[PDB]
């Protein structure tokens, strides 16, 4: 198996190590262990209650400075500086770093210094990592040489698989964004509207998603932009894409071609429907994305609206793990 | 006074009583009767009590068939059939119908065969009338003879003037709305079969897509946009402040600040009252009871390069609209002189 | 196999669908036709898809007036009137009926002469029935000619267990109890006026005071405590899970460390599998899905004085209620034969 | 006007000026000095906005170190330390701190010695100040030398005048408590309380309750023999608190309810209320009573246990209580 280490045990890490069970991917990743500044009992609590994902499935055990998942044994550490974990002696493969506040490129040679050949930060990160990858569009350009990745966000993975799908059938122009997020979640992007009352409304958020789209794809610089709410719904994301394109096009045409590449080259990746269905239905769906057909829109003939759901959780936490295993594989090539 | 009559008692009739007190309005429009199969005592209730709306302010009691607000007296009726309403007898300048069930033009011809001047429906109507208003954008062109007219809808009400400033300044090509309604007013769960499956979900819980037409509005008051427009809509469990996520490509070529710019003079010369701008950081309960109809938030205005705009629109989906039924009321009560 | 029939697919009917597939129950029980006023393939899609319980885990497909789950094909029926319903010649032996709508003991006679052998009501029914059977405390009370039964309700089912077990113990001299309801369904409005004016009310924003059964529920069920139970209850905006609040005063001098330890004992013996027991930091959505009548958190136990006794227990008020059925419609098969 | 200075800028603080000018006490009181580690232009915006009711009526403005309710200036410190508060040179008479951290007898001497004459604080705090006030029950019983003041907290005054109004009428045996909370308004982080990190959205959630040891510092006698429990429910703005008390004198609920209601009409005039309309949480939202008892919700059980049911917003009544209170100290110093 690949030997992988979590750092950080927030929403993240706990999703990974759920998803790790759950999918099957416990043949190909044994997670050896794991870092957090608390408990260890309340890490393993967490790890066994959630609101948005249930009780998990499998047993939960503490004891000392382990924590058991079924028969499986994972050591718990509590290492405040990365320059003390112990990598060396339990044989990382890839330390996927779910702190959310390491993210650096220094933080990444810290990780290989203290001994993990590999390192995958859950989010942007600084602009000098090796490689970000996005599974399902650019996992093939991963080399072995790529030692400190990043695995994009939730957010990120979510749309730039159908920007990469329509810009290729159709040349995008300019594109902008709205991401209707669910208020639970902690930190998609960096204020006085979050210091305010409980009023259940709906709040303007900050977004990163117009920079990690431009990051990716450096000819949309200067053609893309994104705004965010947060409201105060149970934890499925609805991101709405508004694009120009060079080529004419039907909403029939669009929906097509997004049901080919969720039935093919986007297989678990991209997912397409066009049931009656509501957010809370793609609750705990391990997809990056779910077009919702029946709201594609082609305004006349060159303005498309297409809108995308996402378990902001669970699909990217499945993603650190096709992306943890890209790496590993790349490594043995 | 002109003197008006209210067909339907829900929270729009409700409202628009408040906001005939709250605006000052009370100076130029009466209202002589209101019309609601409902215990009259339950309708001065929730006249009183409100859940987006807070408590009335002014004194609401309730004796015989009157209901009072402060002083005023008027009288209650529950009439289940529009040719038993006895609009002639009460003299009946305008009648707002409020039901959200009556809205054809045989309708509004039963109000006026039951001795109604003229008919104002609060949504779009259940067939062609003689005239659809967003006011502040066309009630210039009322005349006499429209005596059965559409407000419009609290939806369209906000959008129609924004997509108005931005087509006169920067000529609108294409464009695609999504509009997120608020929830809650709706059943916040459900145990029941509805013909659209989406219907029968927890509002409480989901972002749910729901059927929308405003595209079609937009298209009837903008021809020019022959079909270059579409729309989409969703429904979120919040308070009723509604949000309007608008996406245009213009021929001009432009920056975010300039379009923020716009629209903010439009707000303090020609659409002051009806359309507000804002920049600072808010939330949506900020423009609970604004009577505006829309409220640009200038701080989430984008230009995608210089052609594609989006702007993101508050408005309270009762408030502004109860404010723009009296004031569509208004002009129709005074283009009957000409 | 007992051979039962649902008549009502609304939340409840679909629960005790799907709590018949995941609890194992269909080694002894198949349902045989369900019946409800609404298209087949909108009944279909709802048992499938489902805010509280998620997706269902079975294969469901639909095709013309059948209803597939895995490979059991299970007849759709749209009958508005009772006498009315192909019970003779499906061979019923339980209706399970609920609809939420019948409920006397007339309506029963209906779903009988109809020919099903026996009907159990998903709630308290009329004053009329044969039995009010709260699984766990009195099944063992049917009788071959019980023909008409209530399973009571879910706070009922929730509440008077505990109460048994108080009682028993310490003895109880009165009792005030709470209900903390997540979203009612049955409190929905859809005119704009209701003559009960909390109605009309936007339910998200608000706890909301609601008419509640629970102190006749439990005066009903022990008759020795008329005159000395109330019940009030409010609503509030979770998706799913109730709370109990429970206050009795008592006989005998008590403790709430022995209190805690009298009903974790009951968990584990007499009451497995319908009172559970915890002391964990647990929050209402961590009882979702579960299939007690009660869990009992042993956190928020409190006496006052000696005598004065506050319990605060939990029950998935959907899934308890919806496995109970089940438990139920088996006693009453198998009392029976 | 009694001059007073307001520690800490949060939710109860911005109320505490809203209730101020609402209620009419601007007659009576001027606050002079805000403190706050948060920047002025921010506070100002919080004050103007954060409302629960509209946006605040008076005009409000901040430039400089100054915060501008209609014309009058407030001057906006921004002091870490107590020690270095400049109260004496302001001329504070009662300094409101609505910190929610500072609470200690120490804390109010420090605010003393900087030259506060006297300390209220919006939460218990600790168990040796001078005296807890909960307005329209025992503020007759302050006098010049209390100057270090706890005015409880906001459930507190609510269910206080309640339980001593049955007590009075039929004596209290024992008592039991459920407050229910709404929402104050999810930081993915790890605290020693495991149910602190759970989506308050979603959940009746149990929470640690102060009622009961507030409810026991304020009637001593009632220590073994007062329990209190709490959740938290996402809702908004009010509050609900359901007492149970076993009572000496046999009683019915329609007595309760008449008894409740002649002290909502009498001696507790505009500190408890008292309603039988079919009303829901929201519709006491900045209602500035302490209590609203329900009384369609009134019961008694085999004559014995009464239950009731009441009412408060979350702040509001509470931050009015404030004023009354700092009033009423501000008051026998002379
Ligand atoms: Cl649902
Ligand atoms: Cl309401
Ligand atoms: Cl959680």
């Amino acid at each position: 198996t690949v030997r992988v280490a979590i750092n950080g045990f927030g929403r993240i890490g706990r999703n990974v190590v759920r998803a790790l069970y759950e999918s099957g991917r416990r043949a190909e990743i044994t997670v050896v262990a794991i870092n957090e500044l608390a408990d260890a009992a309340g890490m393993a609590h967490l790890l066994k209650y959630d609101t948005s994902h249930g009780r998990f499935a499998w047993e939960v055990r503490q004891e000392r400075d382990q924590l058991f998942v079924g028969d499986d044994a994972i050591r718990v550490l509590h290492e405040r500086s990365l320059q003390s974990l112990p990598w060396r002696e339990l044989g990382v493969d890839v330390v996927l770093d779910c702190t959310g506040v390491y993210g650096s490129r220094e933080h990444g040679e810290a990780h290989i210094a203290a001994g993990a050949k590999k390192v995958l930060f859950s989010h942007p990160g600084s602009n000098d990592l090796d490689a970000t990858v996005v599974y399902g569009v650019n996992q093939d350009q991963l080399r072995a040489e790529h030692r400190i990745v990043s695995n994009a966000s939730a957010t990120t993975n979510s749309i730039i698989p159908v920007i990469k799908l329509l810009d290729d059938a159709y040349g995008i122009e300019s594109g902008t964004v709205t991401t209707i997020h669910s208020a639970m979640h902690d930190q998609q992007v960096i204020d006085l509207r979050r210091t305010r009352a409980a009023s259940q409304s709906i709040i303007p958020v900050d977004t990163k998603l117009a920079a990690g789209i431009t990051r990716f794809f450096p000819q949309f610089n200067d053609r893309f932009e994104a705004i965010a709410v947060r409201v105060p719904t149970i934890n499925v994301t609805a991101i709405d894409l508004s694009v120009t394109v060079k080529k004419p096009v039907k909403a029939n045409e669009v929906n097509l071609l997004l049901q080919k590449a969720a039935q093919g080259a986007f297989h678990g990746i991209v997912d397409y429907t066009e049931l009656p269905l509501v957010s809370v239905d793609f609750n705990h769906d391990p997809h990056s994305a779910i077009v919702d057909g029946t709201q594609t829109r082609v305004s006349g003939a060159h303005l498309i609206k297409t809108l995308v759901w996402c378990d902001n959780e669970w699909g990217f936490a499945n993603r650190m793990l096709d992306t943890t295993l890209a790496m590993a594989t790349v490594a043995f090539r």
